[PDB]
């Protein structure tokens, strides 16, 4: 910005960039670009991803419950789930973050294959092509 | 401004024929099923690429960042199935997750356990996803 900037309304944050600010809170590494764990960051990272997925597994367990027994869920009974699978995205988001690794750029190839290969017959398009992560990581290292 | 990567979700599922309800949707059984068989094997190859780089490291091999490509997949994938689980749920993902993430920020004076992990500071209050919910089924 300069002073001919009249508004500066910026888009907002993705999720992937609210983990940087997390971690840059709580004095976490949160490299800029890919960046080779110490093993005690790979170990927390896979407990943090037990931890969360077991919670998610036991909202879901609960929801299976009670719909057996003829209460049908509501949507406010779909918030416990909902904070559970938050918390999963937050801690994978997390991982990622503390890899170095821009999530979203991660995530838009991933994105890329499979949507692609739902414009196939689920079969494969014509000259479709797989999620290339390596390259997505190669260029983040190259990165501005 | 560029889509999100809920917002992707909903267009991955509305490409496949399998469009998505727009507000919170009380699921069928078969479909939490299937949801939760989808996270437990994206979750299970994260875990196992994990184990897999931290046995090479007991081996006393140097990582690269290359070495982090199949991790970084595999979590991308497991991004795709926990947002594919919200979507087909009709819940806008980032929604909750702004408001899980402002409880998270305001856990930063908490104290942290020993394998890093950050705690809770004295008189935490967690994120309300019940209101965030609510906010989503009206208006
Ligand atoms: O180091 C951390 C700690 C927490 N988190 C995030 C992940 C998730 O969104 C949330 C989980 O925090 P807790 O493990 O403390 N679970 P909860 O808040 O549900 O505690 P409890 O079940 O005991 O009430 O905080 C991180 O990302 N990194
Ligand atoms: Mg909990």
């Amino acid at each position: 910005i300069d002073p001919f900037t009249m508004s500066d309304l910026p888009c907002p944050p993705t999720n992937a960039e609210r983990l940087h600010e997390f971690h840059r809170a709580i004095g976490a590494a949160t490299p800029e670009r890919p960046t080779p764990p110490p093993p005690e960051l790979l170990r927390l990272r896979q407990t943090l991803l037990d931890e969360a997925s077991a919670e998610v597994r036991a909202e879901i367990d609960h929801l299976l419950a009670r719909q057996a027994a003829g209460e049908a869920l509501s949507a406010g009974d779909l918030a416990p789930l909902a904070h559970e699978l938050a918390d999963l995205l937050y801690v994978t988001y997390g991982a990622l973050d503390q890899l170095g690794i821009d999530a979203d750029a991660v995530f838009a190839e991933v994105h890329r294959a499979n949507l692609s290969k739902a414009s196939g017959p689920q079969l494969k398009p014509e000259g479709w092509r797989p999620a290339d992560v390596r390259g997505v990581i190669e260029r983040l290292q190259h990165a501005p």
